[PDB]
């Protein structure tokens, strides 16, 4: 709801652990109830994460699908939407298990 709350999934306090690898397919999961609303994909301090609609492809109904993770998303990054007058944002902190064996 873009009077309630845009996120289906989204955080408290804590930002979510996501133990990524780079390569492969990295999701974070913050979707919407619709893509009308449109989430910007922010990163710590206040860096963009631009969905490029090819590598970063924003899955509303999903999350934003990076399909080739990089150093570019290691990080905290933190899905942001000001919809009626009203920052609703949650925090996804993408950990590399740095050695994936």
């Amino acid at each position: 709801s873009d009077t309630g709350r845009p996120f289906v999934e989204m955080y408290s306090e804590i930002p979510e652990i996501i133990h990524m690898t780079e390569g492969r397919e990295l999701v974070i999961p913050c979707r919407v109830t619709s893509p009308n609303i449109t989430v910007t994909l922010k990163k710590f301090p206040l860096d963009t994460l631009i969905p490029d609609g090819k590598r970063i492809i924003w899955d509303s109904r999903k999350g934003f699908i990076i399909s080739n993770a990089t150093y570019k998303e290691i990080g905290l990054l933190t899905c942001e939407a000001t919809v009626n007058g009203h920052l609703y944002k949650t925090n996804y902190l993408t950990h590399r298990q740095t050695n994936t064996i």
